[PDB]
């Protein structure tokens, strides 16, 4: 207690997530899953042990898999370390994830206040 019930947390955090979707392109390596067997990176599952992105994301608030907004917020920040953590300083993926950062900070924070 504080309960959330899913359709307020999503009402509430979409608009957020939609920031980060609504970037290009910076959004675009964080659409969908990580494919290591696609991009041939075997290793990416050995670095990265909690993979994220923003359709996961996306689908575990419109399915109610999220209780209480840290939940959320401690996703998409999973999302951002695991692309720092694997991708090199010069990278696109790198770059692009710095930026979805800066503009997640300034949705999050008023969301964050008003949830309570
Ligand atoms: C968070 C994504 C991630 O850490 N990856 C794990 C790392 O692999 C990549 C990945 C994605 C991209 C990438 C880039 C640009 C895009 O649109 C403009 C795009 O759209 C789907 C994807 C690039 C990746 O790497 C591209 C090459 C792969 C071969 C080595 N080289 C240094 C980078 C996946």
């Amino acid at each position: 207690k504080k309960i959330f019930k899913p359709e307020e947390l999503r009402q509430a955090l979409m608009p957020t997530l939609e920031a980060l979707y609504r970037q290009d392109p910076e959004s675009l390596p964080f659409r969908q899953p990580v494919d290591p067997q696609l991009l041939g990176i075997p290793d990416y599952f050995d670095i990265v042990k909690n993979p994220m992105d923003l359709s996961t994301i996306k689908r575990k608030l419109d399915t109610g898999q999220y209780q209480e907004p840290w939940q959320y917020v401690d996703d998409v920040w999973l999302m951002f370390n695991n692309a720092w953590l694997y991708n090199r300083k010069t990278s696109r993926v790198y770059k692009f994830c710095s930026k979805l950062a800066e503009v997640f900070e300034q949705e999050i924070d008023p969301v964050m206040q008003s949830l309570g």
